[PDB]
């Protein structure tokens, strides 16, 4: 499961529109920032062990849009992948309003290859 | 407690108080878990907001409100062991606050005159 | 509590919240209970000081401190309910504190720019 759209543009253009589950995302958010935790050191103590409230104040906001990203990105691969789509040159990520514990949908529009002609 | 007084300049006296940054921490925590249980996330009724959300948008706020209760807390704790009470408005001289560390600060107040 | 939420100039906006009278007091007094709990003063055993002589003591602070307490805890309930999120650290004014009356503040603080 993952919810994908996929739609034909004009000629040999395509538009991959995919919906992130909120849960997904606090998941990813979760682990990115314990391994960010490892990395802060914090004169009251050894570093890795600063209280998560911190980090997550401090770094969950970077660390939630570094996740975004990297979601946008993960998911689309496995979608053409699933789809079948081959896409062309590079592809342009056109994300959505992001809201904070929300499902996240964006969308991916690229030029496919036409059929090798010979 | 960690706790210092210094005494005299006519009836003035100050107290500079240091806060462990675990008390610190706990506070923060508790104020937190209350925020989770307020906010309403549009498509989420599955319990409590998560903290790393909760953390991530009312930390500083909560943060700060928990400092200023936490000092008053902690002042009057310490009058209350030192046997003593301000007679006019106590003024508050905070130090630097330095993410999750002990935090210091000082208040001046006077006291009333005895024999 | 009373909430009123209003643009300044800008990103900054002015939240005023109005503290009923007897959620103070209700406040105080809780908060002297226990603070006699703690006192050991004037020849008494902990905890068995009189009243009189606590609020005469303490009382003063402990106002002090409750207003503090209140104001900060309403002003968070206000932004949970009406959904506005302070971009950083905010700023807080209060009014005339007038004893057994109900108290009005403000708080002030930027919201962060619309994405866009």
């Amino acid at each position: 499961h993952m919810q994908v759209s996929v739609e034909t543009t004009q000629g040999l253009g395509r538009r991959v529109t995919i919906t992130i589950a909120a849960d997904s995302i606090e998941t990813a958010v979760k682990s990115e920032l314990v391994n960010v935790a490892k990395k802060v050191r914090i004169d009251g103590f050894r570093k890795g062990k600063v209280p998560m409230n911190i980090v997550a104040q401090r770094y969950g906001a970077s660390v939630r849009q570094d996740v975004l990203g990297d979601l946008m990105s993960r998911n689309f691969i496995d979608a053409i992948i699933k789809e079948k789509i081959n896409p062309a040159g590079a592809p342009t990520y056109v994300p959505g309003e992001y809201k904070l514990g929300e499902d996240f949908t964006y969308s991916v529009e690229f030029e496919v290859y036409p059929e090798v002609e010979l």
